[PDB]
């Protein structure tokens, strides 16, 4: 999977190794081996969201494991969100996943 | 919907509060509440755009709103246009707009 | 085309103007005229690829030439890797490629 997460958090204000704690949480989470997650912050960008421009941040999750069915994703949601709101002190309010679907032949390696 | 802006402008050339003022002006083009407006702006990064590294800016629109036509989008594309190039000083050459679809079950909420 | 890189390398770590080699690389590797390839390098990021938060880079390219099959994007890939692997001092296990159809409608211009 891929995860690309946007924050308007200044990057010194980002809790230390994020990328490494929800690299292992979407591991977890997604139920894939580790050594198939990807993570990406970009911390201290300008954000609106919802209207709003408190502290806030933009996940986005792209794998070939992604169903386009709600149901599918929500229970894979909630667990973000609780990861979001500790690690960033977030409310609820201020995130939003986006989910997209991948088919194999989009992903060169090697 | 949810704008995402990439410019090689630094940071400290980029209009204060440029967030706020796409989000309110997305609202008013894309016939949106701004409650459910979202912008991204990434600056200070290293850009080409039609070969050259000029200023300039990528904007995405991505929205359940957006109609698989150039027709449908040719309105909403002339106004954030004429918005980013009074708001940046770009010429109309050194923008690019790109529009995806979004269905409901790739957000997620709460 | 459209070229997203992003790095965890320090933007005083990347090359001086690899935006403009990978401009260039690009032209020739997708047989596209240099003043419609498009890239964008976002670097300074926090990021794990494949688990581990050793250098990488993460290559988007969205096309309307792309083609759903991995043959039709394997010699792309390759060149792209061995573009990105000598300009960044990466192993070839830190880069992954992501590729992306576009149709006309989707890009606004003029």
């Amino acid at each position: 999977p891929f995860l690309e997460l946007d924050t308007n958090l200044p990057a010194n204000r980002v809790p230390a190794g994020l990328e490494k704690r929800l690299c292992a949480a979407a591991a977890s989470i997604l139920g894939k081996p580790a050594d198939r997650v990807n993570v990406t912050v970009r911390p201290g960008l300008a954000m609106a969201l919802s209207g709003s421009t408190e502290p806030c941040a933009q996940l986005s999750i792209s794998s070939i494991g992604v169903v386009g069915t709600a149901e599918d994703n929500r229970s894979h949601s909630a667990h973000f969100f609780e990861f979001l709101t500790k690690e960033l002190a977030l409310g609820q309010d201020r995130i939003l996943i986006r989910f997209f679907p991948l088919e194999s032949w989009q992903i060169g390696k090697i």
